[PDB]
């Protein structure tokens, strides 16, 4: 506990990180830890950081983490239900200087959009939406990685017998029985599970 | 607190780990939990998991979890003081199949070996010897370190005037100033910093 603790605190966010966080508790959304946006970052960097899809852009908190681990020509194609959060986020991108051309928001149901994006195309996969979606996100985010690609699916530590806690166990069920899958839980913010694809 | 007992909690072990684990504790050499052998190797397989360098061999437990993260044709170049230890994990990746070619076993005082192996050669290096000497091995690690390449220090969370916790401390300040490292800490075990290089 005193080693989360510490973990969670290793982590100062500079003033850009500050005003998105503010708009994410305006509206009610949430946002990751600092220490988890540094372990996004880490992934993303060590993914190859070109094509990072998002489930879940909020006021666009895991957005400025992932894209400081990205290359500059790297694109973030994040996807939120509410256009209301997407204008939040692009704010807070734009604030931070990012290229237009290294972010493309979309406004739609992620269990939509993720089918329309291509197969074996992206270097990670971020799941940050409602985790009782968590096992549909999970099987088409895993068909977008290509090999050496990682997912990366926050609140997988969340009754034993609530809808929205068979289906956290369910989506870890997915990745730990995936053979194409190589996993390890981080026990970060809500809790992280990352798996890199064969 | 519930978050990091559930992530320590995920992993389960095949009997060779068990073995090994078990003349860890005979020789009263350390181990890292399996939760932090799992997150081994998923970084030695996101690093591509070619060429990577342990300090501190043990029992071999480490070295195990990382073999099975990295390429057939990788070589895990594994550097312990103790010949004896040496010993047990060479029996350890025996028992556990791997080929002969795949481990390359160096006895002797890694501050010194460190020096020997070629600069931007490695992968990944991980760092589990003692703390106090931690700030050595992160400058020689770093520099072992191809493009992409990720280095992980274990005990990088362990009085504040300690001789031992001032060169953790300074270990940390080490990557964490270096404008080449990308760092996540990662509170599983007892504490794990990993950076990926630019
Ligand atoms: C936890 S917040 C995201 C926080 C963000 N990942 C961050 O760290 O800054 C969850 C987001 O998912 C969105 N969401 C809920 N259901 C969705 C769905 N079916 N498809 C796409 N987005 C959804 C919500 O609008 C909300 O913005
Ligand atoms: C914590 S144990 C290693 C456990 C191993 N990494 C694992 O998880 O299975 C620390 C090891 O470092 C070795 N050691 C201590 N000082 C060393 C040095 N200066 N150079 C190389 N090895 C050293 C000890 O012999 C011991 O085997």
């Amino acid at each position: 506990e005193s080693l989360w603790a510490h973990a969670e605190g290793s982590i100062s966010e500079d003033v850009i990180l500050a005003g998105a966080r503010e708009r994410a508790t305006d509206i009610g959304a949430g946002a990751v830890t600092p220490a988890v946006g540094a372990l996004l970052c880490l992934l993303a960097k060590l993914s190859g950081g070109k094509a990072v899809a998002e489930v879940g852009t909020g006021a666009g908190v895991s957005g400025l983490w992932l894209l400081s681990g990205m290359r500059d020509d790297g694109v973030l194609t994040t996807i939120d239900i509410e256009p209301e959060h997407l204008r939040l986020a692009r704010q807070a991108f734009a604030e931070a200087g990012i290229g237009p051309s290294r972010t493309r928001l979309i406004s739609g149901r992620a269990q939509e959009v993720l089918t329309r994006l291509a197969d074996a195309s992206y270097d990670l996969v971020f799941i940050d939406a409602d985790p009782i979606d968590q096992p549909d996100y999970v099987a088409e985010g895993v068909r977008l990685l290509r090999s050496g690609g990682v997912i990366v699916v926050h609140r997988a530590a969340l009754g034993a017998r609530d809808a929205e806690v068979i289906a956290v166990r369910e989506a870890a069920r997915l990745i730990a029985e995936d053979e194409r899958l190589t996993p390890a839980l981080v026990p970060l913010g809500d809790g992280v599970l990352a798996a890199v694809r064969d």
